[PDB]
């Protein structure tokens, strides 16, 4: 499960990577969970099963949503509650149900 979230690796993202990937350690999920700036989505969409951006970002999501729905990537905007109180085991669940869903067997 490889998660990317844009669009800033600074203090506060960088701090719920951090809980995320001590999340997903903990139910033995293997995978790439990183920050990126807006720039760099396009080369890393590719190894990415989800995008994920900031709540400060959400003015973007028309655009990422383009290019994710495209590359098959599950796309949203994290929950400002869940980005504001720092909760790493909630948006884990965020981004499975995002892949979850996007799989499913009924259609798409
Ligand atoms: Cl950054």
């Amino acid at each position: 499960m490889n998660i990317l979230l844009c669009c800033s690796a600074g203090m506060s993202t960088s701090l719920l990577v951090t809980k995320m990937e001590a999340a997903a350690k903990a139910r033995g999920l293997e995978g790439k969970i990183w920050a990126v700036s807006g720039d760099a989505v396009k080369t890393n969409i590719d190894q990415a099963d989800v995008l994920l951006l900031g709540p400060q970002v959400r003015y973007m999501l028309s655009s990422m949503k383009t290019l994710a729905d495209e590359r098959n990537v599950g796309i949203d905007v994290i929950n400002p509650m869940h980005y504001g109180m720092m909760n790493g085991e909630a948006v884990l669940d965020h981004a499975l149900t995002l892949k979850k869903g996007e799989n499913l067997y009924f259609q798409s």
